[PDB]
């Protein structure tokens, strides 16, 4: 336990850690807590220990631009590898290096404008879906829990866009990628691996993982039925792998089951408690699509304040709460010395809430990025979708699907807070950036 | 054991592994035999997999030579990562990509001609230590056990020469440096390593490792004490730090002594049961060297059946046995497709006793390398130093403190076999390339 002295011999502050455990019981109040509270205290630059493995955190925006995208492909090429992954490791969100360059050739052309303009009517038909779920259980006249029906949208258009199947999942392969694609408290698995990260090897060839190996099974084979997004995976630097082509696709499942449910879980939450908001916006929808007009590609992109509510909302929740890259070699980024293998890691959420950056960080307010506002935002402070080669590649689609759900749902209903809704909205101190209690809250139809 | 499946759909031939072991149970013949008999089978190239870790041996000159020199800082730069090792990683034969690269530069100036030149008197020194430690064994009337008069003169020399200090070990630090400088059969960990290298990290964490901790933190503090090739690293890319000060000078010693007495007991072995060719050696020494002169820089390097004589001794008695490199990512080097992650090794034995390049390879033939056939002989079939810019950078020092310690001794004594000698002389099945008995020879003096 000795890697413990490497942040007091750079000069570098942070808490004192202790042996084996490093900092992790600094994680009782959250991560996210124990960003705020570090950066309150040590300023602009501090560390931990993960264990053994020590964190660098960075909050300067010259520093923060020069590891995401001036020396990306020289020495902050890769993310922090992490526990029993299996034949996930060919994912792209977990490839290293060369293999992870040419999965993002091959896969860029996936998220183009023009991919993205085809895909605008094949989501808009489960936005119809989901207005008429969304009325069942407002005649119902009793509360709504947003995740369930923002959790079938999402994966109703994942796996419509990916591959090609059409499925209705809440009134029902759902009970295959929809109960085998939750996440039971893995909180306790992930502590146990950060502070015991040498058994690694040992689950890995005992060829045990954080995914059931069955619902891979279950998705090679129905990618094999399927032979008669997947497309130009199939159609094609080298030729993609049949088992390769299954992890990609369940990196897009997961990235568009949960980061998009979870965002418009707390879109709505931020509408009903600030009506207003909610009215102006639906004002700016019904101006731009008279008389409920179906959203289309070139219409949603002409909604300011849409863009407005999508983006405050993500400054106060940025679902990946931090970005981290591994520093390949020794380097000398902007006066400070980095040493190989520290895990520089940019805690997004202290710094979308610094108030250095924001006027009351802790308020809703769309207004900080209108037109006038939105040029005083540093764009390496607030970095919902990270930066540089490396950022999120289905930012565009993340932000599309969205605006499309919010835009159909919002042309029938309005959304107000139930007895049921806790008020104000604490978060879940687990890994996950979600709500404590589930959001719930009183939607009425317009017409 | 998946793994197991790679050069079968390579089309590359090797013997079918077993689950979880895969070939090592054919190491029971030892790894010599293994590689032979390996290469009449299969022919050219063939694979096998220690555990799960695939290997592939290569023998043809060609593709050597792209795997050793021109495409070794690209694609083949680091050999395999074997067991616990600990702070040896600092080492340079264990260092890798750019930390080996410095570590090279910074050592290559150590072993120059002129430096070279300056340890010549150095290490004659301890030739007549040898020589008369050699007589009261010789006047015992009783035959000597080579590697032991051998072994503290390698010792002798790599402690003064390394750093400064000046011992006689035969007659005695020393019992930190020998002893605790010895292989008590590590076969048995080594093999349990191979079939279960997922416990490396395990053995890391709990600071197991294959050397005693101790003799590094005897090293650790004697380094200490003497401050006031030890000259180079501290008068000094990247400057060098204290604890991988103490890695290189590891190495050294366990290459000083057990290379240098092992070979030097292999020649002896050849001369006594060769006495036509010690005769000829002798006469050589004696008209180079007249009335028992003392070796010089420049007269060893005159004696051209003296390197004759330790060529083909290495031809039969490569110590390293094999080389290895690890292939860094998916290449086609030759005409064939080397998948990354695959260890491609250069079997030196069987090479160097190959009946299509050798006449009568069992045979010791010091002709092979006279003026005439040494340019016959392929540099990639015969490798006993390897080559390449990772070959052994003590091979000239190796060389010269071989020959000096051949000379001074041959100059004094005759060698004949002893009732107790065993001919044929056969090897040991180990990992370490040594006579099953100890070499004893009866030894006579000249004068
Ligand atoms: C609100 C929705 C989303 C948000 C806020 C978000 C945010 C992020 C962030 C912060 C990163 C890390 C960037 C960095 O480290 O610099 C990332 C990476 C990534 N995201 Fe997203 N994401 C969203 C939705 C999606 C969706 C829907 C997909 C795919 C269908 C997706 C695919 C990816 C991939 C593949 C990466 C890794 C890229 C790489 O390693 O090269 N994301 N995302
Ligand atoms: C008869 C004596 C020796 C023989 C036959 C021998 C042979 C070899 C061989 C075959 C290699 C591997 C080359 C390759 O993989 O291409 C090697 C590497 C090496 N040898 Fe030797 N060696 C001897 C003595 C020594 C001595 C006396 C020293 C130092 C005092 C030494 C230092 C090294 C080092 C440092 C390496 C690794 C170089 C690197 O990784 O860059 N060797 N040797």
């Amino acid at each position: 336990t000795h890697s413990h002295g490497l942040f007091k011999k750079l000069g570098i502050p942070g808490p004192t850690p202790l042996p084996f455990l490093g900092n992790i019981l600094s994680y009782h109040k959250g991560f996210c807590m124990f960003d705020m509270e570090c950066h309150k205290k040590y300023g602009k630059v501090w560390g931990f220990y993960d264990g053994q493995q020590p964190v660098l955190a960075i909050t300067d925006p010259d520093m923060i631009k020069t590891v995401l995208v001036k020396e990306c492909y020289s020495v902050f090429t890769n993310r922090r590898p992490f526990g029993p992954v299996g034949f996930m490791k060919s994912a792209i969100s977990i490839a290293e290096d060369e293999e992870w360059k040419r999965l993002r050739s091959l896969l860029s052309p996936t998220f183009t404008s023009g991919k993205l303009k085809e895909m605008v009517p094949i989501i808009a038909q489960y936005g119809d879906v989901l207005v008429r779920n969304l009325r069942r259980e407002a005649e119902t006249g009793k509360p709504v829990t947003l995740k369930d029906v923002f959790g079938a949208y999402s994966m109703d258009v994942i796996t419509s866009t990916s591959f090609g199947v059409n499925i209705d999942s809440l009134n029902n392969f759902v009970e295959n990628t929809k109960k085998l694609l939750r996440f039971d408290f893995l909180d306790p698995f992930f502590l146990s691996i950060t502070v015991f990260p040498f058994l690694i090897p040992i689950l890995e060839v005992l060829n045990i993982c954080v995914f059931p190996r069955e619902v891979t099974n279950f998705l090679r084979k129905s990618v094999k039925r399927m032979k008669e997004f997947l497309q130009l995976m199939i159609d094609s630097h080298k030729a993609l792998s049949d088992l390769e082509l299954v992890a990609q696709s369940i990196i897009f499942i997961f990235a568009g089951y949960e980061t998009t449910s979870s965002v418009l879980s707390f879109i709505m939450y931020e509408l009903a408690t600030h009506p207003d908001v909610q009215q102006k916006l639906q004002e700016e929808i019904d101006a731009v699509l008279p008389n409920k007009a179906p959203p289309t590609y070139d219409t949603v992109l002409q909604m300011e304040y849409l863009d407005m509510v999508v983006n405050e909302t993500l400054r106060l929740f940025p679902i990946a709460m931090r970005l981290e890259r591994v520093c390949k070699k020794d380097v000398e980024i902007n006066g400070m010395f980095i040493p190989k293998g520290v895990v520089v890691m940019i805690p997004s959420y202290a710094l979308h809430r610094d108030p250095k950056y924001w006027t009351e960080p802790e308020k809703f307010l769309p207004e900080r990025f209108s037109k006038k506002n939105k040029d005083n935002i540093d764009p390496y402070i607030y970095t919902p979708f990270g930066s540089g080669p490396r950022n999120c590649i289905g930012m565009r689609f993340a932000l599309m699907n969205m605006k499309l759900a919010l835009i159909r749902v919002l042309q029938n209903f309005s959304f107000k807070p139930c007895k049921e809704t806790q008020i104000p909205l604490k978060l879940s101190l687990g890994g996950l950036l979600q709500p404590e209690k589930p959001v719930v809250l009183k939607v009425e139809s317009r017409d």
